[PDB]
């Protein structure tokens, strides 16, 4: 990064235990994924620290695939300062390090925070948009509720596997509501009929649930 | 973390011993409720922080119902910060994070002293509200003093559930020992009916219960 | 602790190799008593970070167990001090860290030896007297040798089980004196027939009997 | 430890792998023999770090040997220091740390420096004194080197019993040659007969034993 | 490695880890790619550094095909550098650090800039042409896209063989995408074929390839 | 060692990696042997040194061999300065470190080189001349390779065995390029045949032949 400009390389055992990490619980773990924001937020980074990054973590696969949505995001996001009001001086090879305004590690020193944030989030959407080994084509009518079955355990795989094949942010969160109110055992269902009827503003609609049907065990 | 503001992140290694607790122990062992509240007291945290802390730690199940509890926190909080004399003129989306003027690491970094002990607090509530995924939290009465069982260890299920399902704190250690011996083993019953009243000055009378209480299984 | 005054806080890695440590062996393993004895004696206490360590160490019942022998030794240590000759003008809260002399971090900051050596002495008992899991009604006359055995190993267990049903330093070491000469085989037994009749002086009796018949082997 | 008097006790860090190595290789393994001189050569130490160290490491059946044979070499010592010229005053217990006078952290930073060696020196020998617990000490000529097997791994298992059960040094190194081919493997004695009293300056007789000696076995 | 000459050796720290992540990867994985330039890059290295390194880290099936395709390296450059305009005055030996000029600590501390970097070269080609000891490396066509498969993992078994069998760098960036779709799952290729030729300025032909492939395998 | 003359003990750490890596791979891996060599030219050794390094290191059997042949080596070493032209005025017992010479650590602070290198290629010597457990009796004429077998897997065992039953470099070196063209399958013996009648210069044998028939898979 940078402080007062030069460049630091990392220290040797943050690969160490990022390699660690994510050989033993993937590449989308919830631990991994707030681990590279951390990370992230906390430094100044160049487009080619995350080349080192994302080269020395995984399988050639899925480095390939963080270069490919690397590559569409870049596009969408250029499209995207063309059309912005007014439009932003901010090219692709700025953004992706190659040519000779931006072959070297020294010309990256001199970015801008525009720069910064933008790759900060297409880098991390681009970590978002990753697959893993481990296929089954996805059928929602499958998984249901037993008794005494705990209630946020339930809703939790339901929460997860709904990220997968919806890529809408809102598409996937409205079918949840809806699989949540159905696939719950009617003895949980029976607690949330005032609640079902009246959504209540200043709130997540899974969180009313959750905090509302506690005590229901066995 | 602020400093004197830029935003510095934790270290790589402050956080892999973090992830490795939970899976090794749990969410609530004593030794993570002493080891949360040391870096909420050593340094000073924005809402993104905790954001960041849940997210790379916890289980999909468990991240949830954090996020369920945080959120709620804030309508019980907000009443008392708008009729107090004088009012404060601290909004909702300025707890959670949300909202034009609370989500970037820019604008978190331009808060006041009085805003962050209210975010430590309900955060600390927010953590000790965790279910484990094991089971469901089970009710008062549905568990008791087992029959040839220690008596000291079955009344450490009492407490974390106090905690856990009461909001006043003396109401807590109240609420025990006024459960403690009413459907205890009888025959320690015998000898803990004798002791009733017998408290001098300002100590557990949990203590001189488990003092009385050799034990008697195995 | 305190140098030349002011309170430094431990470092982290101390109370996870403690908390392994205590995982792996027990609380009363011959291996983490003198670890705290080293780290009792190594450093200069107040009783809340007694707190701090009990609390960052065990499961909820050794805990509160640690905090009920605490109680009770300093009702002791209280009658003691009032009937020392003078008597000692040095309370109980003083002892125990609760009341407004007592409440704060920095009003501990200023006590005495007499103090120090007190709760090391107390603390140190209080670590000494817990139970822990496992159990079993002790009968004295069911553990002998056999033959080819090894000496020492045979009576180590006899070492071991006598703390656990006499709480009298004296009544325990006597005993073991009778039941080493009964339940050692004859061909060892026939070894002590000039020690027994004779106990030396400036020495141990047990001590005395290992480096006496150390040469049966098989 | 002492030092320019404040007693600093040892890290945590200094005993866990101390307490690791014990249970890993045992309690005379040649690292932990190099390992224990280092520190008591790098640090000047008094009869209670003994205390603390011992009590932190060993088994319940090694301490109490340890013990045993601790107090036993204080007889042979204090006979020595009583008829010496000029005779020296130190008597029994001032070794030992017992007793009125030598029984508190504050009065043994009050020691010379000609009882530390002495402490030292019988300390080593009561660490080299104890046995493991998987069986005793078996006799001389009931372990000789066995048939088609190697030579120089059996020659091995007589230097350590030298040390276990002779006092003087000397003795113990022109012992075990004696010893050596005196009932060894009869094939292995034929080339071994026609080198004895073939030693030209200051050299290990059985250097030149292992030499000729190439091993048939397997 | 050399300083401002006094060869400083490296950490015992700095080789068990490197030990480590061959037997726990392999010789090619990316993290150790990424690992051993870095070494390369910070520090500056002789002959007999890799001499230390390779030996200390392979296996004896490796280590040999190591030294084997190190010493073959020379030929083809000892011929670059012996007609160049002006020719260098550097030979064979040199090299390889044997000889009589070339074979001491003392010698190789005496070497100019514009030898070092071509012994870099060559080593970093030397551990690149390291084969598995699962097995060998296969041919091209043995292996091809299989049914019922996914599509971007078996397009990264290329490249390694790319950079294996072949020298120049940009053939092996062409050989490898019109391998590519030529014997691949051919469901996918109907997808795969409308797509040629449609690469707009200076990227990766095969992301639009992934692209496209989206999977239907599982 | 010594920089500008004193002495500085090693670090713990490395005695017990190294202690690790020797119990995990034997005395005689690859990995620790040029560990061996990084440690040795990296810094400025006496014998003393290397007394402490072997007696930390092995079991005893291990460290008395290793003794045996350093004894040896001093007297090859001496016949061979003896016979030097002129002669070297070097004992044995400065190679040695025994005598009112060469007895204390301080003596040896003023060595020189040609003692240095003279200690450090014959301790070197001494650790590459050592057996293991583990026996069998070789016959060269049973291990022969089989059908879709790698090539170089197939003669690393031919590699590692030979320097077992033979002591001279030149005779183990020759009779492996015989064993090699003779237990190659076929197939494999057809690459050579070419190869096999023109043996080339500036290069070795066995490399030739590996970079040769690299590509025989299955």
């Amino acid at each position: 990064p940078v402080t007062l400009a030069r460049y630091k390389s990392f220290s040797i055992k943050m690969l160490k235990d990022m390699k660690e990490g994510v050989k033993q619980y993937g590449p989308n773990s919830p631990y991994m994924r707030t681990l590279l924001d951390s990370i992230a937020h906390g430094h100044r980074l160049i487009p080619y620290d995350w080349e080192i990054l994302a080269k020395s973590s995984l399988s050639p696969s899925q480095f390939l695939q963080f270069k490919t949505w690397w590559i569409d995001g870049v596009q969408e996001q250029v499209r995207r300062n063309r059309a912005a009001n007014p439009p932003v001086n901010i090219d692709a090879d700025q953004l992706l390090g190659i040519g000779q305004n931006w072959s070297t590690i020294s010309q990256q020193a001199l970015m801008q925070n525009e720069a910064i944030e933008q790759v900060r989030a297409i880098c991390l959407r681009a970590w978002e948009k990753i697959q893993d080994p481990g296929s089954a084509c996805p059928s929602f009518n499958t998984v249901r509720q037993g008794s005494k079955e705990p209630y946020p355990d339930f809703v939790a795989r339901l929460q997860d596997v709904a990220q997968k094949s919806i890529a809408d942010e809102k598409a996937r969160k409205v079918i949840v509501e809806l699989m949540a109110y159905e696939n719950a055992n009617p003895e949980c269902q029976s607690a949330i009929k005032p609640l079902k009827g009246k959504v209540p503003a200043g709130s997540d609609v899974i969180s009313e649930y959750v905090k509302a049907c506690d005590g229901i065990g066995g």
